[PDB]
């Protein structure tokens, strides 16, 4: 099945002129784990999740610019499903934003939807 | 395969005594997303992820315990690994503390190592 029709259907984004506590209200709001980072147009650029916010306390790190996952692991509407699956493993992650060709943010998998295939 | 040989091999544990921002540090120093809470004997009470770091910053929360989701959910050092991986995905969490028969703390699972039996 294709990722297209299992994602997260309007994105939660953020642009980096935000505060680390700010991101984390968001997460908590939302009830989410992860959170792409857009520039002024909508293009993609780094990646927060919350284990980042507890990076940022580790190191006093105060800016989100300064801790997103600068590159970021992703997923094309048209990929089938299995094949993200093995990727978020083999690279340890829970979360991939979907992008269209032109890198905007369309939607976002998480393992959290990929497991009402596990039944 | 049974979860007693997949497993993470001496646990890292915390008691509650300790502020959110060392629990931080101390999930940044080893790289983990999973901390035990044990009592004085060391006996399972709770656990702690990066995302309660980021519920603590959301709501201005200040102590370990307050946060801890006070009911972990975990194995058994003889439980079938399949059957570890079903659960997480079931209640969406991503590693479990082994436990002996007294609820002391004996290892932990992520799905960080189911996935080395995933190839
Ligand atoms: C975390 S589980 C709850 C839901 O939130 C979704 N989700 C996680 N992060 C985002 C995001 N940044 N935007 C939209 N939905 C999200 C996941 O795909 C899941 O369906
Ligand atoms: C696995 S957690 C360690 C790092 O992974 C990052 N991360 C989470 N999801 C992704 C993804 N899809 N691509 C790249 N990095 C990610 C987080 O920002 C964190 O700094
Ligand atoms: C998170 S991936 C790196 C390793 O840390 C392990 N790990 C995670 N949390 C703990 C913990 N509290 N104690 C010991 N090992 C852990 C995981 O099982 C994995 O092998
Ligand atoms: C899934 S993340 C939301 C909550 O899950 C909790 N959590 C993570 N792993 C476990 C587990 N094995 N048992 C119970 N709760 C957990 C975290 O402390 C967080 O508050």
């Amino acid at each position: 099945t294709l990722v297209k029709d299992i994602l997260s259907k309007p994105p939660i984004t953020a642009h980096s002129n935000i505060s680390i506590m700010e991101a984390a209200k968001i997460l908590i709001k939302h009830n989410i784990n992860h959170l792409p980072i857009v520039d002024e147009h909508g293009k993609l650029v780094g990646i927060i999740t919350s284990w980042d916010i507890a990076k940022a306390l580790a190191q006093n790190k105060k800016t989100i610019e300064e801790i997103m996952t600068r590159n970021v692991i992703t997923a094309h509407e048209d990929e089938p499903v299995d094949h993200v699956a093995i990727k978020m493993s083999k690279y340890n992650i829970s979360g991939v934003p979907v992008v269209d060709d032109y890198r905007r943010v369309v939607g976002i998998v998480t393992s959290e939807d990929i497991s009402r295939l596990f039944g």
